[PDB]
């Protein structure tokens, strides 16, 4: 059984988890102004997602207690990973679209029309598609978000032992939650760890998608820019 202390951390997380420039209508796909406006749209969707991800972290017990520079380094690393996680949650398997809202849905071709490469769009859609077979519930997603944020090995983490100590009760809760929910499915927890590793691959591919877009003269807005640009 889950201990009281685990049922409490899950509930806080779930409760905490409860808490634009228009697509260019009928513009040519080859059109450069249209490709810029599609990019700017996604960019603005993405800005609302870091906002909500930063507001969610502030509510994870311990996070605000951490070094200001560690907060930022933890948020820097995991933003794209958490966005990817959420995209998967919201994927419409009938329609083959990542949904942001409800009338805001995007196919592979939508992303291509914004100047993105198949090298990035294909693996994001495959990850979304493969997440349904895992059948995660609210609590499992939330636990996974919290463990993703408390990753001791991110670039520029100055207090990794503190970060790991904060992670452990969440990994431990997740383990026991999976054993309770699916006693017969002993591959479930390792599958969850496998997604974490996928997220680090897709975070890396996202980074080079951002770089290539710079070579096409497409610049991220300041807020996203400080998260994702490389510069020497
Ligand atoms: O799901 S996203 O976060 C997303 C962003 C905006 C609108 C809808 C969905 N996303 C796809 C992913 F699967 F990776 F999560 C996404 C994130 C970031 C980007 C970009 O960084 C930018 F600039 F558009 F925001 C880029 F296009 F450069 F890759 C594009 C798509």
């Amino acid at each position: 059984q889950l201990t009281a202390a685990q049922e409490l951390m899950i509930q806080q997380l779930v409760a905490a988890q409860l808490q634009v420039t228009p697509w260019p209508l009928g513009a040519d796909p080859q059109s450069r102004d249209a490709r810029q406006q599609r990019f700017a749209h996604f960019t603005e969707l993405a800005i609302i997602s870091v906002q909500e991800i930063v507001d969610f972290a502030k509510q994870v017990p311990g996070f605000l207690q951490l070094g200001r520079e560690d907060q930022i380094a933890l948020l820097k690393a995991s933003t794209i990973e958490i966005m990817l996680l959420e995209t998967a949650r919201r994927y419409n398997h009938e329609t083959e679209c990542i949904t942001f809202l409800k009338d805001f849905t995007y196919s592979k071709d939508d992303f291509h029309r914004a100047g993105l490469q198949v090298e990035f769009i294909n693996p994001i859609f495959e990850f979304s598609r493969a997440m349904r077979r895992l059948g995660l519930d609210d609590a499992e997603y939330a636990l996974l978000i919290a463990i993703n944020i408390f990753s001791a090995d991110r670039p520029n983490v100055q207090e990794p032992g503190r970060v790991e100590a904060l992670q452990q009760p969440y990994v431990e809760a997740l383990l026991s939650y999976t054993r309770i929910k699916r006693p017969q499915d002993q591959l479930r927890f390792p599958r969850m760890l496998m997604k974490l590793v996928s997220l680090r691959t897709l975070s890396s591919v996202h980074s080079e998608q951002v770089f290539a877009l710079r070579l096409q003269d497409k610049k991220l807005p300041p807020l996203l820019s400080e998260i994702w640009d490389v510069h020497e």
